[PDB]
C-alpha cells in the first residue's frame, strides 16, 4: 500500500500516488531516492528507491 503512505502535501503530484510513483518507480522521469521521501515514505521509502529501476534508470 503506497497511497497510504502517500504524500500529496509535498508530492508535485495531487492525484494519485500511483502517478508520482509512476514517475519516479516507473524508470524514468526523477527516479532516485529522493522521491523515497517526497512522495512517499518508509517502508514505501524503500519501495520508490526499488522500483526506481536499478542500471536502467536515468543514473549516471
Amino acid at each position: 500500500d503506497i497511497e497510504d503512505f502517500y504524500t500529496s502535501e509535498t508530492c508535485p503530484y495531487k492525484n494519485d500516488s500511483q502517478l508520482a510513483w509512476d514517475t519516479c518507480s516507473g524508470g524514468t522521469g526523477n527516479c532516485g531516492t529522493v522521491c523515497c521521501g517526497q512522495c512517499f515514505s518508509f517502508p514505501v521509502s524503500q519501495s520508490c528507491a526499488g522500483m526506481a529501476d536499478s542500471n536502467d534508470c536515468p543514473n549516471a
